[PDB]
DNA sequence: GCTCTACGGATGC
DNA sequence: GCATCCGTAGA
């Protein structure tokens, strides 16, 4: 059953448990959280929650036997020092090493490790949360006992009253339901390594385990890094930009009372459509009798111009109590930087297989939009609020479109590859197409529309909606469609193929082999059927892209950690002088790589950056990168240095 | 009958 | 009233 051996209270155990430690070349360590229980005494106070503190590692290289290190300051002979010199050692990878740490959230374990141990964890990582999503990417987050019960049966009444193993995070985390952290994390450490071992056999049988161990746990060390970084923020710039735009709704909101009299709130959908249709005359589109969506206001926009003052009144409120509040709400502070940094929560349990930033979403900050303020438009950017820290720059690198060159890889489209390899800028040609207009005079708006009409057509998108996106009438729109899908012939044989093989084989396969799994390509109900062969058409693609940009990530931090010697992360200067040097890897917007590089090495890292980005997995398609410098995420001036 | 994600407000059996 | 649904934003 259980066996726990406390190799901190024997020195020649804690000898021999150091040499065993030594020998393996595959660990199981876990993190052990309790309450303060009331500081310094108990163990080392885990950054963010005060409720909380660390006791100990737990080590299980196989079997029940879960060796547990013990980091209280309650055996004399050995006290902190000694013992935390240890433990840097055995952690630290050295002379090819080969040792895979297998570690349940290894991106949290790894911040608490670094930021109150104080240990840079070095070796391989072999994160069991991560290989069961990359079993199947589209089920629900793994939690420890699912994981246990589906690939470690025997070990599950281990888990006895263990509810708190449950709510996502790792028992050996929480401190709840009692069970000290001893026996928790022991026991974690013992699930964990045999259930890691299962998955890999399985990622063996299921040939994932190269992506895995290559570029999928390197990525979640970077995403790790990453969330150690945290993207940064200037607070005044938002403040400014708060003012702005709630000066602008107020302006808004009188100006709509007094064109329809009274004082109809716009957070009521009824509201809205009752001072619009039924008492405004405005006609109706094709209570909640009529749809109030932004694309009917957006149509009803030639008449009298309510419509659109709702539609401005409803983005800027959008941008301010969903971007701005929990901007300002979830905001952090690093002493070390002397700036008001923020760090987001990285998740890679996406279905396509991108990275989304929760607690709060980075990724979706609305970029710059013209206000209409008497006084000429404002261009209110929030985005410019994301500062780097004094000193430095952000050195975003946007792929040039990448979903598209991606497409003329796996399409053997003769054309799309001949436009794609000699810069043609294929959505600035639709637009030149779809407006009559000459390519060189389109608009940045009528660019990312052309894109959003590209990417439809691509990833199927129907003759009534592309009509309406366009503007155009259903035949019209059906025309297009046909003209584009003869224009691009391989484009439809790679949508017909991968039909195909997803109907055969019932998931599809990444570049990479990064399985996404979708049984409802076998449904019976046609919108079901058809949702499922546009979600594997675009899986195959936008996860392509994903993995591809995580390959681009795993290049350039292994080449910034050879280059620019310092701390890898800001989370590693707080744990262990100088001006700062260095990339650090912030935020991640599924096809771009925001940097936070240093002033003195702008151009050195923005060369690294567009090198490994471009040399990368290739394709028949060059991949081209633009490399933006800013003294923002706003002002991102193109730098084709 | 474009995809992926998050996320706050609106309904809702 | 948890529990989604829906509509907004980004890619
Ligand atoms: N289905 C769908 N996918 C999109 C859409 N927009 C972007 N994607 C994907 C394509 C790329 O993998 C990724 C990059 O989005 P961007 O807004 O940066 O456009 P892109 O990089 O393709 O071109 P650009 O940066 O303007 O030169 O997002 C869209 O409107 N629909
Ligand atoms: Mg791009």
């Amino acid at each position: 059953s259980l066996s726990i051996i406390d190799v901190a209270s024997d020195q020649n155990l804690f000898q021999t448990f150091i040499k065993e430690w030594r020998c393996k070349k595959r660990f199981s360590i876990s993190l052990a959280c309790e309450k303060i229980r009331s500081i310094r005494d108990d163990g080392f106070p885990i950054k963010g929650c005060d409720d909380t503190l660390v006791v100990g590692l737990a080590v299980c290289w196989g079997g029940r036997d879960a060796y547990y290190f013990s980091l209280q300051k309650e055996d004399p002979s050995l006290t902190l020092k000694d013992r935390m010199w240890y433990l840097q050692s055995c952690l630290r990878k050295e002379s090819d090493k080969e040792c895979s740490v297998v570690i349940y959230d290894f991106i949290q374990s790894y911040k608490i490790l670094l930021l109150s141990c104080g240990i840079s964890l070095e070796q391989s990582y072999e994160d069991p949360k991560v290989a069961c999503w990359l079993l199947d990417p589209d089920s629900q987050e793994p939690t420890l006992h699912s994981i246990v019960t589906s690939f470690l049966p025997h070990e599950l009444p281990l888990l006895e009253g263990m509810e708190t193993s449950q709510g996502i995070q790792s028992l050996g985390l929480n401190a709840g339901s009692e069970h000290s952290g001893r026996y928790r994390a022991s026991v974690e450490s013992i699930l964990i390594f045999n259930s890691m071992n299962q998955l890999n056999s399985l990622l063996q049988k299921e040939n994932l385990q190269d992506v895995f161990r290559k570029v999928e746990m390197p990525s979640q060390y970077c995403l790790a890094l990453l969330e150690l970084n945290g993207i940064g923020f200037s607070t005044a710039e938002c403040e400014s930009q708060k003012h702005i735009m709630q000066a602008k709704l107020d302006a808004i909101e009188t100006q709509a009372y007094q064109l329809a009299g009274h004082s109809f709130s716009f957070t009521s959908s009824d509201d809205i459509a009752e001072v619009l249709f039924l008492e405004l005359k405005l006609p109706p589109n094709r209570g909640r009798q009529f749809s109030t969506s932004k694309d009917v206001l957006n149509k009803l926009k030639a008449l009298h111009p309510l419509p659109g003052l709702i539609l401005e009144w409803r983005r800027i409120t959008n941008a301010i109590t969903k971007v701005v509040f929990p901007l300002q709400r979830e905001k952090c502070l690093n002493p070390f930087l002397g700036m008001e940094r923020i760090y987001p929560v990285s998740q890679s349990h996406t279905a396509t297989g991108r990275i989304t930033f929760t607690e709060p979403n980075i990724q979706n900050v609305p970029r710059d939009f013209e206000i209409k303020m008497p006084t000429m438009p404002f261009s209110i950017s929030m985005r410019h609020a994301f500062v780097p820290f004094p000193g430095g720059s952000i050195l975003a690198a946007d792929y040039s479109q990448l979903e598209l060159r991606i497409l003329a890889h796996l399409s053997h489209d003769r054309r799309l590859i001949q436009v794609l390899n000699t810069g043609a800028d294929v959505f600035r040609s639709i637009a030149a197409e779809w407006k009559m207009i000459e390519p060189e005079s389109v608009g940045d708006d009528l660019r990312q529309q052309a894109k959003q009409i590209c990417y439809g057509i691509i990833y199927g998108m129907g003759a009534k909606s592309l009509g309406e996106q366009m503007g155009i009438k259903e035949n019209d729109a059906a025309c297009y469609i046909d003209s584009f899908k003869s224009r691009y012939t391989g484009i439809n044989q790679f949508m017909t193929e991968t039909v195909k093989n997803c109907k055969r084989d019932g998931f599809v396969q990444t570049i990479l082999g990064r399985r996404r799994y979708l049984p409802g390509i076998k449904d019976n109900n046609p919108y079901r059927k058809a949702h499922a062969e546009r979600q594997a058409i675009n899986t195959i693609v936008q996860g392509s892209a994903a993995d591809i940009v995580k390959i681009a990530t795993v290049n350039i931090q292994k080449q910034l950690e050879t280059f620019h010697s310092t701390f890898k992360s800001h989370g590693h200067r707080e744990g262990m002088f100088c001006p700062i040097r260095g990339g650090f890897f912030i935020l991640q917007l599924h096809d771009e790589l925001l940097y936070e590089v240093a002033e003195e090495d702008v151009v050195q890292v923005a060369q690294i950056v567009k090198n490994e980005m471009e040399s990368a997995v290739k394709l028949s398609v060059k991949l081209k990168v633009k490399v933006k410098i800013g003294a923002s995420w706003g002002e991102l001036k193109d730098f084709d240095v």
